[PDB]
Order: structure tokens, then C-alpha cells, then sequence
């Protein structure tokens, strides 16, 4: 809410809220797509680890954080990728590493396919970008409805160690879900039948086998939203890829496994 | 030869050739089971990264390196686990992290099951321990016959990037396989019908599900000897485990992805460090 709000810049036509920390090689973080989500809520623990050696760019995708929600915006993969390229052009960033969490991972893969010249290394965490049967969990996430109780439960789905889902955490995230116009745009994106959306965010197997990017796929064994089976698949499709699965870990690999995650990612990028 | 030959000690009643470098928390490196294999040959590129923070123990399992090959020894999973334990008792090592390579990962799992109080953290690299249909590769390896050509192909099977398999290496490991008594004992361990050995070396799904050890499972996607599918099973069975898979990499993960491999393994054992 407070620190979830960073800088403002006109990207690809929309006023975008984002974070720009660190200097050097650019690294873009794309948050997932849950109610109340934001660049900062998804990456406040990761950013510090990377800004010690990189310039971390963590924006709020069109209609998600505190980024404007255009009066008649048509949300789609292409739109979101146009937004990502918008932000990169506004900041005059030619090539950058991309870290995508689920919804963000799908976008990352989509972006690496359509704008190869702007993407270097990729980090896909419980990423989207490949078809998989909608899970009860994902359905819960996209089907969210404002309510401290619904949020808490929702958060339970993401974590493996429910112990991390504290009342305070539940309240705070809930508050964000009911920010001015947040639920509005959110409940308008992945309505009732959902398999469609996952398929719309995915990239064909053929295409993906094209990706020449050095890639790190991270997934929690017990991920309840995005099935492990989905990353194992990307581990097959992508050529220059590494696959790392955490045990006793939910979807938010970067939270439940902050240390291991930041260590793997930072080292992964240091290779370049 | 030469460098592969190190210290000598009596463990479980058998002269064992082994390497002991570094100091502090102990880590035991258990080699694979290819012809000519030795602890040093398998870990010479891993020892340097480890020796800076741990006491590295790299022994030659009975009948594999320059360790004595008894005149009637009955090579079996239990007999080997007992050798490991023997090695540990000899060096007066109570508990230790273990890194197993295939055949070694199998022995590592067995050890952690039979001597839970002697094993801390594990690193199973393209490890055995679960059943899996024998592969043309594992077959080509256990069915090896002395010959520079034969070795070159054996190595091509182990590697993703054949550019690593140079004539020199093939010639050196060939000479390693034809050391007095080496081939004689190798060829008498995994005869024609081999599915047996994989099964005997493995551990029940039940038992594996029991292991409480923090575990790091590593494997090469293009592994031609032990199928990636095996590690995935281990990743399902072992509770406190991580699974790391390298793309564009053969069986010897520690050789084709050295730096990547050494970092995960050193960093992994570091997580078990408590202050003062």
C-alpha cells in the first residue's frame, strides 16, 4: 500500500507504478496474478538480494498494482507484453533478465518469444506459459471475492507451511484486494470458465523449443496453484534450462524459500 | 594411478585406498561403478571446492579403486554399506554428510537407512537407490571390456558434449581400467542379466519415504546411464529434499556442470552450519 507504491512513468500509453533499485545489468520482475497482488508484495524480499549487483525493475502489470486501469483496456497476453516492452522502452533498457512468477512467467516466456532481442536470462517460478488443467487452487485465486476470510484461506493455498499465513498477513493482503478498483479489474479478468485463460497465456511447444535463453525453472513440490507437472514440462521444452524443485514448499518459492531462491537467482545471473 | 592412489587405512578388515583433505564437518564422497573408476577420478574436480570448508573423505569402495580386492569377497549392497561405516569408524568419524554418484547414491541411501545416526545431509547425483529398467547405457558400462575404443564409447555415453571425450582421456581411463586386478573384479559384479543388480542396489519406496535427512538430488537431463525419471521418483519419495536438473548435461553432472555443481553442494552443506 505505502511502499507498494514506488515511481510513476508513462509506459506504452499507461501510467505505470514501478520499482527501480540498484545499478548495472537490468533485471525485470513480473509479479503473479492474484487479488491485491503488486510488484512489491511479490518481490519485497527478492529485490534487496538482486540490487546489490543489479538494477531491479519491478513494475505493476496493467490493472494490478497501483498502475492505471485504462477506461476500456483490453487485457490479453499481447497487451501485457506490450506493457512490459513499454516499460523497457520508457526506461531505455535494451536487454534484460526476466524473473516471472506464474502469470509473470507466462508473460516472460511470451516476451522472450516475441521480443527475443530484449531478453537475456529467464527465471520461471511456478510459471505459466504452458497448458495445464486448471487446479482447484488456481480457481480459488482467480475466483477470489473480498473478505478477510476468503483472503486468509486464499493465502493458505499458496503456502505449504500455513504457519506463515498469519492473521496480520491475512488482513493486510485483504485490505489491498479491496483498494479502489482492485477487485473491479481483477474479477473482470479470469471469469468462471478458466481453462481458456491458462491456454491464452501459454505458448506452443514448438515456439518454446525455440527459446535460446539460459533459463532457471523454480517450482515448489507442493505448489497448489500451478502444478509441478507444468515446470517439469518446461524443463523438457526449453533447451538451455535448469530445473530446481523445492520440497515442502508451496507456490511462493521466493517467500517460503527466500534464501535458496535469492541465492540460486543471483548466482544464476552472475554467470552472465 | 599416481594421483588416484592416496592414503591407506584398514576399515571393515580391508586395506582401503582413500583421500582425506580439508578440515571441520566431514563429507564422504562415494564414487560410481564404471570400469577404472576411483574416488579421485570421480571427484578430483569437486574436492577443491569442498576442501575449503569441509573435511573431505573420498574412499575407493571394495573392489573398485586401489583398495584391496579380497580373494573371495562377496560384493553386495550390505557389504559395501559396511565398508563405508568401516571407513568411518577407522577415521573416527561419528556423523557426516554424504555425496553419492549413481552406484554411490545407492550406497548412500542404504547407509542413511541402516545407520541413520551416522549420516547427516545427502547429495544423490544421478544416484541409484530406486528401481528402473536397465538402460542400454548402464548396460554398456557394466558390460565394458578393456580397449581404448571401448572406453571412448563408454565415455561418449557418460557425456552430453562428446567434445569432452578426447583421445587422451579415453587412453588414460583405459589404462586405469587395465590396472592389475581392476578388470578382473569389475567384470564379476554385474554379469549379463543386470536388472538384478539395479534392484538389489535399490531401496523400497517405504524405506526411502522414511529418510529424514536433508537431501539434494542432482541429475543431468540427458543422462544416458541412469534415467532422469529415477531422480524424480526420489524427489517424490524423500521428504526434506530438493531436486536440481541440468539441461544439456550427461550423467557426470559434477564434470560437465562442475562450477554449477560445486556451488549447489557447498552452499547446501553450508546451510547446516550453526555458529559458536
Amino acid at each position: 500500500a505505502n511502499l507498494e507504491i514506488g515511481k510513476s512513468i508513462l509506459a506504452a500509453g499507461v501510467l505505470t507504478n514501478y520499482h527501480d533499485v540498484g545499478e548495472g545489468q537490468p533485471v525485470i520482475l513480473i509479479h503473479g496474478s492474484g487479488p491485491g497482488v503488486s510488484a512489491y508484495a511479490n518481490w519485497r524480499l527478492t529485490i534487496p538480494a538482486l540490487s546489490k549487483f543489479y538494477r531491479v525493475i519491478a513494475p505493476d502489470m496493467v490493472g494490478f498494482g497501483f498502475t492505471d486501469r485504462p477506461e476500456n483496456y483490453n487485457y490479453s497476453k499481447d497487451s501485457w507484453v506490450d506493457h512490459i516492452i513499454g516499460i523497457m522502452d520508457a526506461l531505455e533498457i535494451e536487454k534484460a533478465h526476466i524473473v516471472g512468477n506464474a502469470f509473470g512467467g507466462g508473460l516472460a516466456i511470451a516476451t522472450a518469444l516475441r521480443y527475443s532481442e530484449r531478453v537475456d536470462r529467464m527465471v520461471l517460478m511456478g510459471a505459466a506459459g504452458t497448458r495445464f488443467d486448471v487446479t482447484e487452487g488456481l480457481n480459488a485465486v482467480w475466483g477470489y471475492t473480498p473478505s478477510i476470510e476468503n483472503m486468509r484461506n486464499l493465502l493458505d493455498i499458496f503456502a505449504y507451511d500455513r504457519s506463515l499465513v498469519t492473521d496480520e498477513l491475512a488482513r493486510l493482503r485483504y485490505e489491498a484486494s479491496i483498494q479502489p478498483g482492485f477487485q473491479e479489474s481483477f474479477s473482470s479478468m479470469f471469469p468462471e470458465p478458466r481453462q481458456r485463460w491458462i491456454d491464452a497465456l501459454a505458448s506452443s511447444d514448438e515456439d518454446i523449443k525455440t527459446l535460446p535463453n539460459e533459463t532457471l525453472i523454480i517450482h515448489g513440490r507442493e505448489d497448489q496453484v500451478v502444478p509441478l507437472s507444468s515446470s517439469l514440462r518446461l524443463g523438457e521444452l526449453i533447451d538451455r534450462a535448469q530445473l530446481h524443485v523445492f520440497g515442502r514448499c508451496g507456490h511462493w518459492t521466493q517467500i517460503e524459500q527466500t534464501d535458496r531462491f535469492n541465492r540460486l537467482v543471483v548466482e544464476f545471473f552472475n554467470e552472465a
